[PDB]
């Protein structure tokens, strides 16, 4: 090759397409913009692509340049994996962990998790995003995410996935609910007009829908939908994790379990396998599985 | 150019079959009711009612256009009716907006206390930034927004209802527990953790900062897509610190000591919660039960 | 109390239809300040809002669109008293405001126009296209006369008419394999490459229903799908009444049927059970009956 | 600082257990070699090869760091492959945007060309009000739009494609079709039907009319239809005249004898239809080949 590939090309362009600002990439790459800019642009001369749009209106990443940015970082990364298996035994559980979870998730886990994790990994806080499936995928790529809570199925290029509990579905109602009378209700029942569903665009919805044989409430949380039932607009299916995260007094709402057979997600981590630091998804997964609402 | 009073005079008259009698029940005189019959009669052009000394009775044609008139007149009831039922204002869904950093800490105490005043009112309800709300408010999609002041729209009713003053929120472990109160200068740092630009709140907590030199503004974490829930969790995991409206700060289930919360030095900065409506909605009743309902969860 | 007139009644159904007090109040003969007095002292012996109390602008409240529905009827079985005094009014003289859904305005107006003009030619078409619940709104306040729709479609004081059986074909590029096949399984439609309308459109859940269990391209209508599909972005499917209508030279789109059992839709007319022009319904009806889109006619029944 | 290129030593030199294999293996000489890999040892401070002077192997650690070297490799070699994919921009649908009064009128004659030259160019389609496809060109959701001039916006380019005259539409049974030309003063009257406020067409439409006096200003019916195909519908049954862009004009299947054209009375009318596309779109020659297939 005429130009060599170097790393810290590389760590230009990856470090530039999480901050999307030419000024904070710079400074987290300790040089200045015209140092990274001249560098980006020897990669992008080299390669014969652009990997940003050539405007400095602003930082886009072009198409062909995500699956550049992709790929760069599971270099970064097993080239750290080389110095560390160099001087080895260095602390993997002393830098924050970047985690997101998708928004059907994250309101739900974290609470009960983040106690535990303390008891195990004190020196290792959270830097938390919640976000559809999708983004937190394009995020893991990047680099700016270090692991994603997610709903099997998942599959990513040289990403692994660790199964972490199953989560059964409920049905919610008001509490003057007819329904309130049963004991457990049967699935065809919610074939109603009086169910309320999430948007579409999160994965839950399609759950629901697919434990079924309704009323798209979108721009809403699980939480908006609660309230709403709590209102008296309709009844709904929460994951068993949402039932008690609450704050209504009793009396207000009602929970019931699906007759048999009870509809359910599997939730996983995922990570990249390049990641530099499996001592922390190993707390982070053991964190979630001992969790209160991760138990049968 | 005919109406629905001569319609009820051949309506009547039909009935009675008697001039007279039919007058009676119309309260006009008999000639008002004769010369009202049959203008009409001369407008249509045919005769609904024979020639008689005596008798009224209906011609063939008559009878098809007397029933006609009678479906006519009972239709026209359907109109008052239709009004009556139409009177009570707390009898059907109510669809309000709130801003992210309000719906969460407010709802839950305000969906039993409206169904204490309106039962039967249940709420359609958005989460959505002010300008988005605003937007909705607009064009009718939401009857009600719940925002924070400064907030002035053409056309449209703003109500302060309450002021909400901010909180600090801090991991259990953290140094400033010993503290008292938390003076606001002290919050520019790396470790403040912010909402995104968009959220208001953002900048009421910002403002709510004393001013700075050159180039040592906004050294805060500013944290993209974020809600303050997730934000308490990244203070509970010991990320940093933040900041809560009062409403917020018992909105969570840790057990103590993993989350504290510190008051600001005075001046307490706060927000005022206010409820927006359009000039023209039809529904006043709702709005005054939902205003209410909101100061008592307060 | 302030009793009701049926002038009163015409001002606010009027007003409804417009939402502007200009053109209200001209098609009423009578001035604006005189338009707004009576619908307000309707409003005032009602004790309810049927209009928003706003300068700027003409807003129907909830209870108020019932009650213009409800008008637009009184009004209408009055003037059948005049239709019954003395029949044989020209009921063919006067423009007929019709509303089509957008999957079938575009395909069966050019048909049905030239079979009007044969048959009623002073009855020019005010139209409309939109979706199906927007129609039937237009249809109740009398916006609109006559909507022509799919089933089902039952409404209070409408009636509805089946007017013909229309089949689904499949549409593929020029060059696509299944141009080989003589018909096409509905199985074979479940793919990332079927082009669908967005949620609005009864169409949409009609196809959904004929393949068992997609692109949405929100917006799209089925002419840009159609183009979409001619460019090899995929595939997706057409009801019959579309699928020549086009200007595409040959060899650049090709329509397939489906295997039996072939999925269909059935068109239909609704109109006011007391719209006082039957016998333009009745025109509208054979005009449509007699397109050759609409050769095979229906067995369907309200 | 790592370089990519002692990893390929290191990783050469493991698979060989030779200096003179591996060294002619990289297109090097021997001593550039084991100075490459003292260079990497020197640098990670940790021995990767045995030290000894009879043969080439292995320590515990540096059978790991070959392991991960190659892992490097493999994966920078990835980057080189996507990139040699990412040239050919010919080779990926385009999203593309057109507003309500052109799209139909201008597809049915750009696809069958585009697929000539770019097979493996399928579009995305969107049609929508001007302002609409702005934005979403903006936003990156499209990547190009077939817009009216005139179109002026930060950091877009606008090519100017084809100048289109208009034309009156009218019944075929109408007074009009006795005359040769439109006097577009004529058109100030209800019978002329216009869309709805959002088309752009429809002020070209008014302002290609005289302004008139006081009280008289916009007589002509608006109607709520986002297509000109509906009027014509309308037109066609006889409810009124209305104007239409040229390229839409033969655009339909009545047979003759149910509507008419006739030009305006000179200077006539007309638009200029343009292709809009952000300047640093990175596919500069798809923009070139769909806007030369207009033409």
């Amino acid at each position: 090759h005429h130009h060599h590939m170097t790393l810290t090309e590389l760590r230009y362009i990856v470090t530039l397409a999480q901050e999307q600002h030419f000024g904070r990439a710079a400074e987290r790459c300790h040089v200045s913009q015209p140092t990274l800019s001249v560098g980006v642009k020897k990669l992008e001369d080299e390669l014969g692509v652009l990997i940003f749009e050539r405007s400095k209106s602003a930082v886009r990443l072009t198409p062909v340049g995500e699956g550049i940015v992709a790929q760069a970082q599971k270099v970064l990364e097993q080239a750290q994996g080389i110095r560390e298996l160099a001087q080895a035994g260095k602390n993997q559980l002393a830098a924050p962990l970047k985690v997101g979870a998708i928004y059907t998730i994250g309101p739900y886990l974290f609470p009960h998790l983040i106690p535990q994790l303390h008891r195990v990994a004190p020196q290792m806080p959270l830097y938390i995003e919640e976000n559809f499936t999708h983004i937190l995928r394009d995020k893991l790529r990047t680099g700016e995410l270090d692991a994603i809570i997610i709903a099997l199925p998942f599959q990513e290029a040289d990403v692994l996935t660790k199964p972490l509990f199953d989560e059964p579905f409920y049905v919610l109602m008001p509490a003057d609910h007819p329904w309130t009378a049963k004991a457990s209700i049967d699935s065809e029942l919610l074939n109603d007009k009086s169910l309320l569903l999430l948007g579409e665009g999160h994965d839950f919805r399609d759950q629901v829908l697919e434990a079924c044989p309704h009323t798209t409430v979108e721009s809403s949380s699980l939480e908006t939908i609660r309230h709403m039932v709590a209102s008296g607009l309709g009844v709904s299916v929460l994951p068993f994790s949402a039932v008690d995260s609450h704050h209504y007094a009793p009396g207000v709402i009602e929970v019931r379990p699906f007759s048999a057979p009870v509809p359910f997600r599997t939730v996983a981590i995922a990570w990249r396998a390049s990641f530099p630091r499996p001592r922390a998804i190993e707390v982070l997964a053991d964190s979630i599985r001992l969790c209160s609402v991760a138990r049968p």
